[PDB]
């Protein structure tokens, strides 16, 4: 299947934008990331930076991530990202998405070899 780091860009990196366009951003990156399916899923950011970037945050501040899991960095720098937040009304696949675009740090789980991202933990 489909890997942990494969994943992560598909669910979370959205580096040929600089930002969101629209408040329909979400609307359309949730539904063409295959992130609606079977469950509109609740909550999810898209970094826009370069992947060389973010994948450069591993080797950045280790923290520990919400779950208290040891192996998560937070960006030096903020980034450009767009937070997207599934509504009320909405059941899938009639999902329906909140657009956030601002500056943030990020904050991801790394690991493997190459030890790359695999979890996008929160933004602050």
């Amino acid at each position: 299947k489909e890997t942990a780091a494969a994943k992560f860009e598909r669910q979370h990196m959205d580096s040929s934008t600089s930002a969101a366009s629209s408040s329909n951003y979400c609307n359309q990156m949730m539904k063409s990331r295959n992130l609606t399916k079977d469950r509109c899923k609740p909550v999810n950011t898209f970094v826009h930076e370069s992947l060389a970037d973010v994948q450069a945050v591993c080797s950045q501040k280790n923290v520990a991530c919400k779950n208290g899991q040891t192996n998560c960095y937070q960006s030096y720098s903020t980034m450009s990202i767009t937070d997207c937040r599934e509504t009320g009304s909405s059941k899938a696949p009639n999902c329906a998405y909140k657009t956030t675009q601002a500056n943030k740090h990020i904050i991801v789980a790394c690991e493997g070899n190459p030890y790359v991202p695999v979890h996008f933990d929160a933004s602050v």
